[PDB]
């Protein structure tokens, strides 16, 4: 699909048998999700953009179903206001900045 | 054009005939400049991101050239770490996400 930006791009996402909404964030490297359960191991990681850090647990290799495209990479999750698509799962896709 | 996003979209902007480095970021509602100096009045705002929120000097009716394409909006400028342009600006130069 095209994606016009009078709106913030919140778009459904599958993961682990369950919908949820989640921002496509060209501005961010990585995808970091609301807290939630996920299986295998994890490792802390610190990331921060604008307005300081946050102890988020990274896992990888996890499947993501974004709009009904299939993605399999590492997602960061922790205490963020949104969930956040990253490149690293955006370029899974074939997603592109057009125009 | 059409960018991939194997890399941070980094692209030219060039403001009050200066050239400057920005990331296109559809994750972002504002645009968000590294500080500098604009004419005319502004009123202070409050922007949350990742880590926490900082407050920013809103500037309106600002225009901004980015990538050749036109757009004039409200630009913020603040302590941020990297120039962004929000989807106020990316918007008016026909921007979009496609996969
Ligand atoms: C409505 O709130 C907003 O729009 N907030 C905006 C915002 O933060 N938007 C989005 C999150 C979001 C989105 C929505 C909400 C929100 C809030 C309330 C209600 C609803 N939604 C909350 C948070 C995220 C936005 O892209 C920033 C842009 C950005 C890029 C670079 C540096 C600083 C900021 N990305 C990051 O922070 C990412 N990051 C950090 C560094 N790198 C790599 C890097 C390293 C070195 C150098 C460079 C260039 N990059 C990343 O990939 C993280 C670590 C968060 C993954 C912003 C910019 C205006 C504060």
């Amino acid at each position: 699909p095209q994606i016009t930006l009078w709106q913030r791009p919140l778009v459904t996402i599958k993961i682990g048998g369950q919908l949820k909404e989640a921002l496509l964030d060209t501005g961010a490297d990585d995808t970091v999700l609301e807290e939630m359960s996920l299986p295998g191991r994890w490792k802390p990681k610190m990331i921060g953009g604008i307005g300081g850090f946050i102890k988020v647990r990274q896992y990888d290799q996890i499947l993501i179903e974004i709009c009904g495209h299939k993605a399999i990479g590492t997602v960061l999750v922790g205490p963020t206001p949104v969930n956040i698509i990253g490149r690293n799962l955006l370029t899974q896709i074939g997603c592109t900045l057009n125009f």
